[PDB]
């Protein structure tokens, strides 16, 4: 099984450590997300 894993080690650990490395990027990111909801209702396709 162990080379049948090897697509599922990979995601086990690549996606925890992306998400992990990048954790205070993606802290950014969910604050990049919350502007958009929150301000930019109001607007149209070239500023939103």
């Amino acid at each position: 099984l162990i080379t049948s894993l090897s697509g599922e080690k990979d995601r086990w650990g690549k996606g925890a450590q992306d998400i992990s490395d990048q954790k205070r990027k993606l802290v950014g990111n969910v604050s990049l997300s919350t502007a958009f909801i929150s301000y930019c209702g109001p607007f149209n396709a070239e500023y939103r």
